């Protein structure tokens, strides 16, 4: 059956208000998924041992929350657990993914990583393990890896070295490609592929305010928008895996369930399409406080709704702009006004263009799809009424005829 894997960051219950997002929040997600995953582990760079990224939150000498994540495979039947490593949440050091490269480079220092991904799932219960290797991302468009041949090959050797591992107990082993990760430089796919449950291909944020601060851009298309950087967009990285030879039951799409906003300004003109000049991202989440990124209830209530119909100022609803070719996304903006204030550009996924994509999955005879990340679709149903939307729409298109 088609996979849904659905990602929980437990960074989420640390926040406040109704930012914190608890895993009985998620619960009522969890018969749309098959698969949770348990967000984010980390990499100790002197040990290359498996670290919690709060050991306060998730070990039993604290809060325990990775047993609470994987105590959920006894009250969900068939749902399976799995405990993620990186995903670019592991910010501890300056170059966060040096030390997922240096890990590559000896036997030793990679079975080090192994026997404690071993220690780890067996300790928590854990039912394997989704690697979202923080390799460094490929530089936005205006040397990645002095090593990289060396660190390709070494990759292989760590994920055959994790299989082989992780059998015996019938552990689940998949790879995660993190946005802007170059499967071309860094992945040998003929020979990771049998070693893999899932390639889950995290193909979105393809366009941010972090990396373009000054253009806003589709941040999740499915096919390629005119002239954009080639490779950028589902069709394309699906592809890719396909043409290598991988078996298309192996290939999971990623879907987001966010927004991310840049802020406007006079030289962005006033149509609002993209590419569009931005300076910097937008005001940040009212529940979160991380600019310019919007979880789906966030986005929401900026678009057109009763509350804000003929609202005004920062308050004034934003255009959104439908894309009738559904292959690219959509949209919402306010262009900013006579003193340059208040402007904003939003690309964002909803249920529609999430169901979109769990359609495509289909069509093309693909594995499934995963939910990046659950605490950002509308958990408590504050858009429209129904929670988990996005999540509930994209399980019902991978499954069921347009
Ligand atoms: C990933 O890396 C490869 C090289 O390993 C890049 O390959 C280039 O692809 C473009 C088309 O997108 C071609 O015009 C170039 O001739 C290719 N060059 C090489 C050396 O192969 C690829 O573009 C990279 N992709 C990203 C997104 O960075």
């Amino acid at each position: 059956g088609p996979k849904v894997l659905c990602y929980y960051d437990g960074q989420m219950s640390l926040r406040e208000g109704l930012g914190k997002i608890t895993v009985t929040d998620i619960e009522l997600a969890l018969p749309f998924c098959t698969h949770l995953l348990y967000g984010f582990a980390g990499v100790n760079p002197e040990t290359y041992r498996l670290k919690a990224l709060d050991e306060s939150l998730e070990l039993d000498s604290g809060k325990g929350q990775y047993r609470l994540a994987t105590t959920l495979k006894r009250r969900y039947p068939n749902l399976k657990v799995l405990l993620s490593v990186g995903g670019y949440k592991d910010l501890t050091e300056e170059k966060p993914f040096e030390k997922y490269l240096t890990l590559l480079e000896s036997a030793g220092s990679r079975t080090a990583f192994v026997n404690s991904v071993y220690s780890t799932l067996k300790t928590y219960d854990f039912d394997g393990l989704d690697l979202a290797w923080q390799f460094p991302q490929t530089k936005p468009k205006r040397v990645l890896d002095p090593e990289a041949d060396e660190h390709r090959e070494e990759f292989t050797a760590l994920v055959r070295d994790l299989k082989n591992a992780l059998v015996a107990d019938n552990f689940i082993l998949g790879l995660t490609v993190l946005p802007h990760v170059n499967e071309s430089i860094f992945m040998d796919v003929p020979l990771l592929k049998d070693n893999l449950d899932y390639v889950n291909l995290a193909s979105f944020d393809q366009q941010t305010p972090e990396r373009n601060p000054k253009e806003g851009d589709y941040t999740a298309p499915i096919y390629e928008p005119s002239e954009r950087v080639e490779g950028n967009n589902v069709d394309a990285e699906a592809s890719y895996w396909l043409k290598q030879g991988t078996p298309a039951g192996k290939i999971v799409i990623g879907i987001p369930t966010y927004g991310r906003g840049w802020k406007l300004v006079e030289k962005s003109g006033i149509t609002g399409v993209p590419p569009i000049p931005a300076d910097g991202p937008s005001i940040p989440g009212p529940h979160s406080g991380i600019n310019g990124f919007y979880s789906w209830a966030e986005v929401c209530a900026k678009l057109p709704n009763p509350g804000n119909a003929n609202l005004q100022g920062a308050d004034q609803p934003l255009r959104k702009i439908g894309d009738p070719t559904r292959r690219f996304g959509a949209y919402a903006f306010r262009i900013p006004d006579e003193n340059e204030e208040h402007g904003i550009w939003l690309s964002y996924e909803d249920p529609d263009t999430a169901g979109n994509k769990a359609a495509y999955v289909k069509a093309k005879g693909l594995g499934g799809i995963s939910i990046f990340d659950l605490g950002n679709d509308d958990v408590r149903g504050a858009c429209a009424g129904d929670k988990f939307p996005i999540l509930r729409a994209a399980k019902y298109r991978l499954k069921h005829h347009h």
